[PDB]
């Protein structure tokens, strides 16, 4: 009828200033801070998005893929999908997956991919050089056309 409200709130690694209250920095707080972006953005990948995670996942076969560059800096979430080989089922595409503050930058992001339909295939593509340069990963896709041992060479 006369009938209305509307609330909302959101803040992360991301928000410029209100980060201060995100991550860590100084504050007395209880137990509730960021442990997302901390790190991970601070590598030194800004609020945007796509940044340039160009590189190639061969295969042990090679039956291989490249790694298409799809990270937003927001968060660092470095996902590449595989979608160039003479078998569509071999098609692997990769779930978006975020980077927590594990080891610093954490060198790995566990991200699950699918080939086609079948999601029996874990990758781990890292980053170093700070803005993101040395993309360095692995994977290990396996079905019975999953070729594991993927090597996953990268630069930008």
């Amino acid at each position: 009828m006369q009938s209305h409200s509307a609330l909302t709130a959101f803040q992360t690694e991301q928000i410029q200033d209100s980060e201060h209250s995100g991550k860590m920095v100084a504050k007395r707080q209880f137990r509730i801070g960021d442990i997302a972006g901390e790190h991970t953005s601070f590598d030194k990948l800004p609020e945007g998005g796509r940044a340039t995670y160009r590189g190639t996942a061969f295969g042990s076969d090679d039956a291989g893929g490249k790694l298409t560059y799809t990270i937003d800096f927001a968060a660092k979430q470095g996902n590449g999908k595989i979608e160039h080989l003479k078998s569509p089922e071999l098609n692997v595409d990769l779930a978006a997956a975020d980077i927590k503050p594990d080891g610093k930058r954490h060198a790995v992001i566990s991200g699950s991919v699918l080939y086609n339909q079948a999601e029996k295939g874990s990758y781990s593509l890292g980053i170093f050089g700070g803005k993101a340069q040395e993309v360095a990963g692995s994977a290990e896709v396996k079905t019975v056309n999953g070729i594991r041992h993927i090597g996953l060479a990268a630069k930008q």
